């Protein structure tokens, strides 16, 4: 189908949004309520994404996260502040998607003419730091620049599920944004942390992978 969402380990799901260019996030179905780690594309997409999560769980969509300020990851933050879910980020993310909103949309545009010219919707929840959500369930923090200077990571600690939104995939992707000595200098401060990883969220290519896509992706970027 478009769009398919799938469980990974007990509460946390992966989403795969095959419009545009693929991209896949997360959904964290909590005991108040549904947390969306990336906003997916479009309105549209994220309504697609919210039909879905209404087969699963009768539970408000409480927030969604934009893990960076593009348009795969915060392209559908309209459909989700119409619904009452308050969109969530860091203020890095939150202040580059206001200034450069309008550049990412033409950049995605130029791949993509089909892709809709979207108004800027900034998050209304932003934090300074490292943040969590759903009791400490959900773990948000930020480890340096790389694919964008803002793009941080989603740690799942009772599943062992790491999400990077688009940090982390099997193909080089596009660099147009990304620092690329930063890169694997920031990869390798989120392998020092030591986290238990059982499993990888790639945000593009096929979602499923063990630790070494971390490794995987550090020498691709590390050969570009
Ligand atoms: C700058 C781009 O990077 C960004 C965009 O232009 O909106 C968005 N995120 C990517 C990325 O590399 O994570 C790309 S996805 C990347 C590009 N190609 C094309 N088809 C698959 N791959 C993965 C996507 C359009
Ligand atoms: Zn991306």
């Amino acid at each position: 189908a478009g769009m398919s969402l799938t469980q990974v380990s007990g509460p946390v799901y992966v989403v795969e949004d095959n419009y545009y260019v693929q991209e896949n996030s997360m959904v964290y179905f909590g005991a108040k309520g549904v947390t969306v780690v990336g906003a997916t594309w479009t309105p549209d997409t994220a309504r697609e994404l919210h039909k879905l999560i209404k087969r699963v769980s009768r539970k408000p969509v409480l927030e969604v996260i934009n893990t960076n300020y593009h348009t795969d990851r915060a392209g559908g933050n309209a459909y989700w502040k119409s619904i009452g879910a308050k969109v969530v980020s860091t203020r890095q993310t939150r202040d580059l998607m206001k200034s450069d909103w309008a550049e990412i949309v033409a950049f995605t545009r130029k791949g993509l003419p089909e892709y809709p010219d979207l108004p800027l919707v900034l998050p209304n929840v932003v934090h300074d730091g490292d943040f969590t959500l759903q009791e400490g369930k959900v773990r948000a923090f930020y480890a340096g620049p790389a694919h964008t200077p803002d793009g941080i990571f989603v740690y799942f600690p009772d599943e062992q599920v790491l999400y990077g939104g688009c940090i982390l995939k099997e193909k080089l992707g596009n660099l147009s944004f990304a620092d690329v000595k930063a890169y694997p200098q920031t990869l390798e401060r989120l392998k020092a942390m030591k986290l238990p990883i059982k499993t990888v969220i790639g945000g593009h290519d096929s979602p499923l992978h063990g630790p070494e896509l971390i490794d995987h992706y550090e020498a691709l970027i590390k050969a570009a």
